[PDB]
């Protein structure tokens, strides 16, 4: 069980968004003082009657990317690439001009000048996305624009690994999932494990994401409660992580390298100054903000990683709505995973309700 104070603002704030949203199945983690506790409600497999466990795999969707910013992290402090490096060092045939001034930086923060949300579903092999990319027309210059992109961190993923000589996938295995022992979490899920991989539910239909460029990078994580749980002591508390690479990795993804408004990019990570406005962060989670092109201010250098903030994250997929935050400060977090994409300020409102009750 957890402290009487956690089960009750965890009931009370879980169980009416459940309901309001007809979540089929949801599980959370509280990380309170550093120690995780544990809920599920519902549902994996409806139709089956297999209930939410704490074994229960569930897409993360866009939450992928925070391992996507440590793994680029964990490669900057191994020497193997800089932010300032430019693009075409790391994909020497991306020869077309707009690409000259383009770097890592702005592939990680989104603000490469109008990358697109999506890589086309008719861009598959690496051949398609060379052309994608070629024929791509910036519409702002580097550096002025936030415009959120799964084809901008995706493309930062793919070349961040190659000095590494590791596939994606393998390097994040290695560099980031092993070491801290994310023993249940999967850019491709096993055979033996499908068993434990719940069904989202989109208008009623049970689905699963489909295959797309760059998934891995930008939204194809699959994991437990659990594990997301350590994902986020680890985040929360770096300083006890002994590889010294993934240590510095953990803190150069929160350095805060842009402003928008009151909120900072990291990689992957996005953070803003604790305490926050709930009505900033749960207005400003809505699509018709997050997804908007924002004016950036640069900060230079990046501010190293600041304990008091609202470190954060939410991410889908068709059928699956995930969302963590934690305030490093007050050793405390939340993972929120459901398998219904259901609207993001919903999950803001719910997540700051139970943090800011625990503080
Ligand atoms: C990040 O979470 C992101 N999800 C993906 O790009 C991955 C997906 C794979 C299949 C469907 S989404 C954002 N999620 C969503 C969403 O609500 O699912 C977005 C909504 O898009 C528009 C347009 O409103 C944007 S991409």
């Amino acid at each position: 069980a957890a402290p009487q104070q956690i089960n009750d603002i965890v009931h009370r704030t879980i169980t009416p968004l459940i309901e309001q949203q007809k979540i089929p199945g949801m599980a959370v983690a509280v990380i309170y003082q550093g120690k995780p506790y544990y809920f599920t409600w519902g549902y994996a497999d409806i139709a089956k009657k297999q209930p939410v466990t704490q074994q229960t795999l569930f897409e993360l969707g866009s939450v992928s990317k925070t391992f996507t910013g440590v793994l680029g992290g964990d490669a900057i402090a191994r020497g193997e690439i800089k932010l300032s490096d430019p693009t075409t060092k790391y994909w020497p045939e991306l020869t077309a001009k707009q690409w000259n001034g383009i770097t890592l930086l702005h592939l990680a923060t989104y603000t490469a000048g109008g990358l697109p949300l999506q890589v086309p579903d008719e861009v598959k092999s690496s051949s398609d996305l060379l052309r994608f990319y070629q024929n791509w027309q910036p519409a702002w210059a580097p550096g002025t624009q936030r415009l959120y992109a799964n084809s901008s961190i995706g493309l930062f993923g793919a070349l961040a690994v190659k000095p590494s000589g590791l596939s994606f996938e393998q390097a994040m295995k290695t560099r980031v999932f092993q070491p801290l022992k994310l023993n249940h979490t999967w850019i491709n899920v096993p055979s033996a494990e499908e068993k434990n991989y719940a069904w989202g539910y989109r208008e009623g239909k049970a689905v699963h994401v489909s295959p797309g460029a760059l998934d891995a990078e930008a939204y194809g994580v699959k994991s437990t409660i659990e594990d997301m749980a350590r994902w986020v002591q680890s985040n929360l508390k770096p300083l006890d992580i002994n590889e010294k690479t993934l240590q510095q990795g953990i803190q150069l993804a929160q350095s805060r390298y842009w402003q928008t408004g009151d909120m900072y990019q990291g990689l992957g990570w996005e953070m803003l100054d604790w305490p926050v406005n709930p009505d900033i962060i749960i207005n400003g989670s809505d699509n018709k903000i997050a997804l908007a092109a924002r004016p950036v201010k640069p900060i230079t250098p990046p501010t190293p990683a600041v304990r008091a903030s609202w470190v954060h994250k939410t991410g889908a997929t068709g059928g699956f709505g995930s969302y963590v935050a934690f305030i490093p400060e007050k050793e405390l977090g939340i993972v929120m995973l459901a398998n219904k994409n259901y609207p993001n300020p919903a999950r803001v409102a719910a997540a700051w309700q139970i943090l800011n009750a625990l503080q």
